[PDB]
């Protein structure tokens, strides 16, 4: 019903280790299970339980500068604020001990504008707020 | 024949735990065999027997709040209520023991409103209305 | 050459356990080999050997009942009849001990009519008629 | 450069057992090696040898009659004819030994002509003309 | 060459002191030497001879009754019949004195279906058919 | 051919000294003979006799208290029930002078859900029923 | 049934001589007992009798110090604190006399984390909690 | 820069064990490695070596004649030239004891030009001009 | 913001073993971890640990020389500079030990502009400029 | 270097007591050292000298008849040559006074083609061609 | 909790008789009781005592020259350094009186870099550093 | 560090008999120790003394004559030369008095080409180059 509710892309602010990104199109951050399967013997159905929990982060934008050819494999935070404009509220997700799985060396295509995509681990997750 | 029969997704209305949802896009539900195939000596074809059973869930939708990354991975119930309108017939559907495969934290993307995507699994389901 | 020899899916009507299912959009199944390859020391060409037989069958339609969640995992026969009209002749075939491999508890999006899709196994066939 | 060397589909005749099969979308067959891969010790190349041969055809087509289900999975024999009309050339290629892997029992959707698709493995080929 | 002298294992027939056995997976049987090797001062190769002759089988399949149980460690014999059908042949070889060597009580997984293992040794064989 | 005879391992209920267990993914009990092998001078094949007789068990489960721990290696029974469903029938066997080679102090890896595995010796059985 | 029952690796405190260790991948730790076999002249089946009972236990985790080598084959305890958070209960079981078999002096491969595994014997066990 | 430079596909010929082919469409070969990869302990990238190298071809056309039916699985050579004509130059690459990997036997469809589709591997190269 | 910030694909100079190369159509580059995952008894989340680093590179074209199939799988190195035009800060990258996982030897098609593609390994990169 | 060299298995033809086995799956024979360790008090490294020879065979093939279990434990030959195709040479060993270890009595699974497996000895070789 | 107590393979610098080895892959070393089983008439468990010590080695590596072959039995040293980056401390061990059970004279396979691993004993250790 | 340090396997040419072998997959030779533990009673851990020295070398390959069944159990020399191509160093080392343990007189499967496995021992080695 309430048109106010949606929150659109435009409304997002990314801070790489404090420094604010705006060269960025899209974010992506899972807490993902390792979930463990249990079957008994008297019982007809799996059981499952919570695993251990990992961290997975992709991060498309356009290329400004070499930062994370710079930042390396070196740990980092992600700070995430996902605001609403019709209402005030907002959202803010920390990711920690975030890594980087790749380094975007070079990515450049004939006559399209340089993108740079990574993907990494984070550790954990602190919802600062919602 | 009967154009009444059929369901349209607009006569939908879900529950997480207790509490409707109302920016959800999709949802599925599936509770699968671990089928057990059997050979026999003096028989030229397969036996199949029913083996464990599992449940796994899926439900798109739109952001509008963290209620996801709350919830985190404590197990909640889905009710989920299926009605027709020019017959006055409804189904209702309660998957229990659900539990998320991994949290959406962060999903957006540079022009688009904001979705979210969740997956799970869930023990078993009752029938509650058809 | 001859145009009434093609058979359309409209000639189609499909009986589930002895009732007949109208709201059905696709259907599928074979019977498949575990075929045994076999090489010689002898002979420079594999020997190919029937094994065991398997049935599968999928079988799409549109949601009117929660037939298929009341079903469960008990075993069902399907017929399935495919009549000529220009010719008086048809084929009916005869999938027994027939089983769901999942149950479609749940399948529903946004705007589009609620459509029920399973799959499964059967033991073997009659080729009833022809 | 030569127009006339080209063969189309359209001259094209198959028999299946014997007897001519009218209603072919397309037919496929190929002779496979077992390819055996070397690796010397003084030398910096693999070496590749023949290994056994298995032969795989594939068969799609419309469903005219239940020609394939009472077939089973019997042996059979496929000659394949593809002629030039500019020309008065012709290839035939006989395989011998064909054997489905599997039955295209029901294959039917709700407003198409009813298609069959097999698929099966034969032991050799007699080019018997070209 | 010739594709009907393979045998498969569903033309198996197994008989356990004269009923036959249906729920089975798959036997052995081998009748063993106790090689006796000699060497001798004048000769620089082994002498082996023929000892004394013992038989072990083995026999996997699926439970369905206390069979094994009650039959205990009595004596009893084995009748396997494996026939051709492309082919009128058959072989039917007859165990003696069959034993078991251990009792298969309890053997069940949590979502398997329930097999049953045994192994045991015979005195000697009858070769019946052929 | 009967589908009804095969028996899962979801119709199993164990009880370790009179109370049920719940808990378990597999068990394991054989009966095994000391089987005496004798070669007589006149003849050629090994005459085999019954021996003493040993029982021997395996217990594997998932932790969810200290029972055996407590247990210790004191004498003990298992009474364990396999049930049909589509058919009314059931074995029963009830092991005797059960008692565990080792206790299953610790066992617990990273990120698994703790799972006790136990093994042990009886006395001797008692089909209850069949 | 019961989901809490269940008991995670990851509700493990491990003590090693009163220190708590952080960096451990899983723990084992079994009494076993020296069983006694007694065969009797008028009796058919053996009888087993509780022999000495000796210790085992292995450690493997991830190396941040030496403290094993410097610990080197002088006695010391383990405590093992296995906890449920759905529930409060806990078990507590306390290994005494613990003596490693052999030191692990080196162990790295070459682009892995040092991991550091050992093995040993103890004397007595006290079930502190339950 | 120079529009000279570039190469278009017209510019090719190619012969297939010294006789030229006129009807093919398109042609790959690549030389590959079996690169070797090498971890070191003082050393924190990995090392990447040459191995064996093999050859492999595709080569898709038009149906002409049965030369690879022919052809069969005996060893050819493959002389590509590519010409400029701008420029007076051109390479000449030789591909040596060229093999099939499988026999394009039937390949057709209801209403299009028969194709030929093959491919290969080849032992080693020979760059004739450039 | 800010326009100038984002480079174009057309402010492209590429150095393959020190001599530019004008004909290329697109290049990528990248250094991947072989994260180590760690699982702990204490604690309920994945630790990722960074292992040895392999480059990878891809580098499609047009073809204008035999330079790869001369250049073999001889070890180069790639100088990638990527330009500002409205700003005068660039940057450069220096991938070492480049070398070819495949050679391109023929790659051509029926009516398009032949073209070259390769991909390969590097062992560590300079950041000359930024 | 020399592809025609090589030797494929399908060049093998084995007579089992001068009747051709065609049934063949793989085939093993090897001429056995007892060889006799020397230590001396003079010199510091063993010395080896010949002892006395045994042969054993292995000849695993597909069932057809009853051929090995009448064949029992009396002595047989085997004779097996190895030819080349593109060279016109051929191998030729004879092997003598071989015989059985064990019958291959029963051998078969649910829904495999039979197989039948033999191992024994053999006193003696003749390399009749080569 | 800490990312820093981790220590990597790559940390790791290893000294054969005092010249750094640099083309290792993995080492281990061990320090392994010849323990004492005591069985005492009184008491119902085994005491343990600590025997004579006795060391053992393994070092694989990459063959790069005759170091080892050279080398002989000869008694050396092995010392051992794993130092941390994220923290200053660092491990030592040196090995004594180090001496090969076996000589790595040849080890190659066809297309693989070749290695050369080696195994022995040492008398005695000293932690230098921790 | 150094890339041309590392050997490959396609630098390897081997001298059976002084006559090259062509056709080679692997090599290995081991001089080993029969090493000597000795316990004293003032001292707590062992000392290892050097004992005799044995070799044993395995030699495996493709079949293409019947060289070791000729050469049979009389002695032999094999000279192994391992060379570096970006260095102009290498390695020869020649063992002296080998011997096989048993001669490859069959082995052969289905659709594999023809290799051959020898092993056996050498008395000493001399390291010719290095």
């Amino acid at each position: 019903i309430e048109e106010a509710s949606f929150l659109n892309g435009s409304d997002v602010v990314i801070l790489i280790d404090g420094v604010e990104e705006l060269y960025m199109e899209e974010i992506k951050a899972d807490f993902e299970q390792d979930e463990q399967s249990i079957k008994l013997l008297g019982c007809q159905n799996e059981i499952s339980r919570v695993g251990t929990t990992k961290g997975s982060f992709s991060l498309n934008g356009y290329k400004t500068d070499s930062k994370f050819a710079k930042l390396g494999f070196r740990s980092f935070e992600i700070i995430y604020n996902l605001s609403n404009s019709e209402t005030l509220g907002y959202e803010s997700i920390r990711l920690k001990n975030c890594r980087l799985k790749k380094l975007p060396l070079i990515n450049s295509k004939a006559g399209e504008i340089v993108k740079i995509e990574v993907e990494g681990s984070f550790r954990g997750y602190d919802l600062l707020n919602e």
